[PDB]
């Protein structure tokens, strides 16, 4: 049972798009380090039906990476919209008590809404990843826009997890408008232009409720021009795919970096890697 373990979370809401063949980068592992969980979620279309036969060079490329490092797939899960793989280096692992989970929670009747999470025990202690996806214009449990459902909190537990990541575009915007966030942007006034971001809404309507997410430092991850660093300010400026981490224990969960990754601009919005040091 070491003392400290660390995790490196990365969301994209990549929309239709495939992924990309250089993926040290987007697991925070291009300088070296050595993460002892990998967390890779997606929003996006068409995931399961698979029309552009995408699904296969993920599972060779992501495998092919991965294991030479010493990493076994915990779970990958698919919904039409989201995805979600948790990767642990084999090292951790204990079968007997790993106690492997995942749960699927849909909100709609068309399935396109709601989250995925995985969950599983190393050295005694509990890990939840969760994703979610909600539509702006869907009714909701919560009645709001963002994607909370309590289902998807492993916190709300009677027993809740030890680590607990969620991770993905929680539909939370910057409510203001274009013009003045972009000006926020240039001055680069994040902690100003963040002051207009929905995430404190939400938690004051109880959802996310003592959830942290680590300091932001980097702009607004969407909405881009596709490869290009210019905003399309058809919308305002927003932090799209977030990181949200706590314990249900009282265990230390320190961020040790967050940012986007803006060399994968192959899209609107843009990836973020959040890593984090857990004490166990
Ligand atoms: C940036 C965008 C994407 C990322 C990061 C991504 C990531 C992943 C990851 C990490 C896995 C698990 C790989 C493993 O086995 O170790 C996976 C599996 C899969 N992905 Fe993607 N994916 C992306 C886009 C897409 C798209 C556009 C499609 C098609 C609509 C798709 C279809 C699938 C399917 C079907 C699987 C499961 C296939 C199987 O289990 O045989 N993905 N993806």
């Amino acid at each position: 049972p070491p003392a400290q373990l660390s995790v490196h979370t990365v969301s994209w809401n990549s929309g239709h798009e495939r992924a990309p063949t250089n993926l040290e980068e987007l697991l925070g592992l291009n300088s070296g380090e050595t993460p002892d969980v990998i967390a890779v979620a997606v929003q996006g279309f068409g995931f399961q039906t698979d029309k552009p036969q995408q699904g296969p060079a993920c599972v060779k490329n992501f495998q092919s990476l991965l294991t030479s490092k010493g990493y076994t797939k915990l779970k990958n899960t698919i919904t039409e919209t989201m995805g979600l793989t948790v990767y642990c280096l084999e090292k951790h692992l204990d079968q007997n008590t790993l106690k492997n989970e995942t749960i699927i929670v849909t909100v709609d009747d068309q399935k396109k809404s709601g989250g995925i999470v995985t969950s599983f025990t190393i050295y005694n202690k509990r890990f939840s990843f969760t994703t979610s996806r909600m539509s702006d214009e869907d009714v909701t449990s919560t009645n709001t826009k963002y994607a909370y459902d309590t289902r998807l909190d492993y916190s709300k537990k009677d027993d809740p997890s030890d680590f607990l990541f969620w991770i993905g575009d929680l539909n939370v915007r910057v409510e203001t408008n274009a013009t003045h966030a972009k000006s926020l942007v240039d001055q680069n006034n994040i902690d100003g232009l963040m002051a207009f971001d929905q995430l404190k809404k939400a938690k004051e309507q109880k959802l996310f409720d003592g959830w942290t997410e680590p300091q932001v430092t980097f702009k607004p991850t969407y909405k881009f021009k596709p490869n290009t660093d210019e905003y399309d300010l058809s919308a305002t400026p927003s932090w799209t795919d977030r990181a949200l981490y706590k314990s249900g224990t009282g265990k230390t969960i320190q961020p040790l970096s967050y940012n986007s990754l803006t060399n994968y601009k192959q899209t609107e919005h843009r990836p973020v890697l959040a890593k984090f040091r857990v004490t166990l």
